[PDB]
């Protein structure tokens, strides 16, 4: 049928990573873009069409309540088990994320209107600051 | 304030590559996830929170009418100015994508409720398949 109309989803797709080393697309950005999924939203009315086709990188989605612990699988990080508890230290969103890694958590606290995000794992610390939209 | 309702997009992600690597996480994702902004919905009711954190790998927009010809830039994928001719050939939207490639061009059909796009450069051919939501 011609009727494109409607939002599509990638149940498969073969042979990306031929097609798209045949357009000289860089090493990193090929392995990658063959692992994620693409959303096609199509608005055709007539002989004129609109095709928004979008890839989504990351989206990770974890619901708790403070005080709680519960099962948290970082599936688009690391995908690991950890068991992760969420209390408040002042107005500090604070997290541990017991797991094999060492010292793994997280801080969240806004002042102002940014959102303060303090991501540890070992030795490392990652600090994301965030505007309300 | 422990109100941290709202949508918020990433400012500054600092040192997020030393963080993906105490996760273990392999070297073209750090290169990718570190160039990509991120933005955080938190739904909160008390303490009942809802974090649901996205980052977009690739998003495309194009507006074309079937049997006017146009110009294309691949904003994603390939980065290259093609001028574009999108035709019927029965139920198949037939595109041909003048360019530097030989042979670039793509067939979009509909079957049933999938959505078959057939992408084509030099010798390498990718089949993506959708389904419709």
């Amino acid at each position: 049928t011609r009727d494109q109309n409607g939002t599509w989803e990638m149940e498969s797709n073969e042979n990306f990573e031929g097609y798209m080393k045949a357009l000289d697309i860089d090493f990193c950005t090929r392995k990658i873009a063959v692992r994620l999924t693409q959303t096609k939203v199509i608005d055709q009315d007539g002989d004129n069409f609109k095709d928004k086709t979008t890839s989504t990188f990351r989206n990770y989605d974890v619901d708790f309540t403070v005080g709680v612990e519960f099962d948290e699988y970082t599936k688009s990080l690391d995908n690991r088990h950890v068991k992760a508890l969420v209390t408040w230290e002042g107005d500090v969103l604070v997290c541990v994320q017991k797991g094999e890694k060492e010292n793994r958590g997280w801080k969240k606290w806004i002042e102002g209107d940014k959102l303060y995000l303090e991501l540890t794992c070992g030795d490392q610390v990652c600090r994301q600051v965030f505007k309300k939209k």
